[PDB]
């Protein structure tokens, strides 16, 4: 019962730090996921009419806090933007280690030749659109945000599997459906929530 037995029963891809997300060989520029995330967060705060000169664009709450940068009155809007980002990626192939704040990417190790997403990649891409910066490893994502009992998961919360949430991570859509790419040969999809191997808590990154 520790793992979801429909997927490889191993910790998932773990990419350290703040990878390069954007390389433009013609202008001679590049930028990392956190750069892209901060820019998107500032744009989103400006779209809400609340950008301040002190805003970096990074909008995460301190881990465990129910108070973060985006006001609760705007959280449903933020959550729906995150969900729209992710749903826009339906059909993109699975790649082990795939994805960054800018979009699908090449993976690592066996995924090195395949441009796509893994769950943690897709989660970090989708949340980055409102300035929520997450590491590219499901285990480390599980240690951020605020825990909600899995029985109370709500649309926009993030579902984790395996010990320490290391096996797989998906975005909950409500109505018993979740969004992720599962494994090789498959693509980002909407699928029924699976309870086998589910951690006892989901994580909420956006309050509303």
């Amino acid at each position: 019962g520790l793992w979801d037995p429909t997927l490889p029963m191993i910790p998932s891809a773990n990419i350290p730090g703040d990878p390069i997300a954007v390389v433009n060989q013609v202008l001679g520029i590049s930028a990392t996921s956190a750069q892209v995330t901060a820019n998107m967060g500032r744009k989103f705060l400006e779209q809400l009419g609340i950008l301040q000169p002190t805003d970096t664009g990074i909008t995460n709450a301190p881990a465990g806090s129910a108070q973060g940068r985006i006001p609760r009155v705007y959280g449903r809007q933020a959550s729906e933007y995150v969900i729209r980002r992710g749903m826009s990626q339906i059909g993109v192939p699975y790649s082990w280690g795939g994805g960054n704040a800018a979009g699908p990417s090449k993976g690592i190790d066996s995924g090195a030749g395949t441009v796509g997403f893994d769950c943690s990649g897709l989660v970090l891409y989708s949340f980055a659109g409102v300035g929520i910066k997450l590491p590219h490893y499901s285990g480390s994502q599980y240690n951020l945000g605020r825990k909600i009992p899995s029985s109370q998961m709500r649309r926009g919360d993030v579902i984790f599997y395996g010990p320490n949430g290391s096996q797989h991570v998906t975005i909950y859509l409500g109505n018993g459906q979740m969004l992720a790419a599962p494994d090789v040969g498959l693509k980002v999809r909407v699928a029924p929530v699976r309870t086998a191997g589910m951690t006892p808590y989901v994580v909420r990154y956006i309050e509303y």
